[PDB]
């Protein structure tokens, strides 16, 4: 909508008290005209037309129940988008500035959220499973990730490079949390997951099986549930890029860490300068390799770091 930005205040799905970028024209509408084309927040009203209204609120003040989904969605979409811009030189998922949307309130007791090829989705949990999907930064820029992705190298979302897409959503979904550095965690969702669990996740980048998905190749799925196990298999890549930054032991194999910003450098040039929409697990180790090689020289720690972790999870 044409109208002047604002600020607004508001509340968040866990209660923390944020400002958000508005924009006024009658109402105060959640557009955020600060970062490219506009990021936009729309209500779907419980229902599954997408994308809904674009939010609009008679006061600039987002404090009721009803509108903390709405509040995080939006913020955190700004957050990812401050990550890709400034860590990365990329503006928004396109790269040229695409209008970032997103609806809240999908459909009744949903427990996801998904990219759906145009837009971001968030259901509000039923309450046991999930709470509303968008207090959970990681969650957020997981699915803003695969925009990314569909743009780049455009994995088809099936078998390894499916597990790969899915990966790559999980790796920066966690290096945006750790950009935001509020509470950060090598963990999937544990903001939103089963509020009366503590210390739970959907998955773990440190230790794939503790939710029995594989940390080696010789355990991967191959069978036809998931896409092939994309949510699966992604643990074998989501351990290498956890050892590439943080360093360990893994069935005998010992790595050396070498940081999340330099895991985020060469995942960033692989997915944008090497993968295609077919590669496999080997094709990522390769993609890997070569973008580490351009950064930082053949010889050097990251190069050997990228080939290890890659060994430690048996992919060759
Ligand atoms: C990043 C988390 C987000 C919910 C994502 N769409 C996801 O990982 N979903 C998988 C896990 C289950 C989510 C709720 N049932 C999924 O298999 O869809
Ligand atoms: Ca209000
Ligand atoms: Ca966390
Ligand atoms: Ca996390
Ligand atoms: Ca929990
Ligand atoms: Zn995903």
């Amino acid at each position: 909508i044409t109208g002047t930005s604002t600020v607004g205040v508001g509340r968040g799905v866990l209660g923390d008290q944020k400002n958000i970028n508005t924009t006024y024209s009658t109402y105060y509408y959640l557009q955020d005209n600060t970062r490219g084309n506009g990021i936009f927040t729309y209500d779907a009203k419980y229902r599954t037309t997408l994308p809904g209204s674009l939010w609009a609120d008679a006061d600039n003040q987002f404090f009721a129940s009803y509108d903390a989904p709405a509040v995080d969605a939006h913020y955190y979409a700004g957050v990812t988008y401050d990550y890709y811009k400034n860590v990365h030189n990329r503006l928004s998922y396109d790269g040229n500035n695409a209008a970032i949307r997103s609806s809240v309130h999908y459909s009744q007791g949903y427990n996801n959220a998904f990219w759906n090829g145009s837009q971001m989705v968030y259901g509000d949990g039923d309450g046991q499973t999930f709470i509303p999907l968008s207090g959970g930064i990681d969650v957020v820029a997981h699915e803003l990730t695969h925009a990314v992705t569909d743009y780049t190298a455009g994995l088809i979302y099936q078998n390894e490079s499916g597990a790969i897409n899915e990966a790559i959503s999980d790796i920066f979904g966690t290096l945006v949390e750790f950009y935001a550095n509020k509470n950060p965690d090598w963990e999937i969702g544990e903001d939103v997951y089963t509020p009366g669990i503590s210390g739970d996740s959907l998955r773990s980048m440190s230790d794939p099986a503790k939710y029995g998905d594989p940390d080696h190749y010789s355990k991967r799925y191959t069978g036809t549930q998931d896409n092939g196990g994309v949510h699966i298999n992604s643990g074998i890549i989501n351990k290498a890029a956890y050892l590439i930054s943080q360093g360990g032991t893994h069935y005998g194999v010992s790595v050396v860490g070498i940081g999340r910003d330099k895991l985020g450098k060469i995942f960033y040039r692989a997915l944008t300068q090497y993968l295609t929409p077919t590669s496999n697990f080997s094709q990522l180790r390769a993609a890997a390799v070569q973008s580490a090689t351009d950064l930082y020289g053949s010889t050097s720690q990251e190069v050997a770091s990228v080939k290890q972790a890659f060994d430690a999870v048996g992919v060759k």
